[PDB]
């Protein structure tokens, strides 16, 4: 199992959309519980990882809509609506169904 993240670094202006993607190289689609095992992090330099979305489109509490997740089986993505100055760090995702490769190798982004 490989995961991919891309692109590896989005610079952006103020108030613009991002989408950056997460690949893996086998379906992350159970057919138990339908659903999609692919989770994504907010990592800010040395803060605590901070939970976005779960099972691939929940956002989780706290999060506002400007974070959405979506994709199914081998490709997923993360889009962020009108980015901030709070936005920059960098995105990971994470897989938890077969668990050999967990992490993506993120995605940074920053301002200008």
């Amino acid at each position: 199992l490989v995961m991919s993240q891309s692109p590896s670094s989005l610079a952006v202006s103020a108030g613009e959309k991002v989408t950056m993607s997460c690949k893996s190289s086998q379906s992350l689609f159970n057919s138990r519980t339908r659903k999609n095992y692919l989770a994504w992090y907010q990592q800010k330099p040395g803060q605590s990882p901070k939970l976005l979305i779960y099972w691939a489109s929940t956002r989780e509490s706290g999060v506002p809509d400007r974070f959405t997740g979506s994709g199914s089986g081998t490709d997923f993505t993360l889009t962020i609506s009108s980015v901030q100055a709070e936005d920059l760090a960098v995105y990971y995702c994470k897989q938890s169904y077969y668990h050999m490769y967990t992490f993506g190798s993120g995605t940074k982004l920053e301002i200008k």
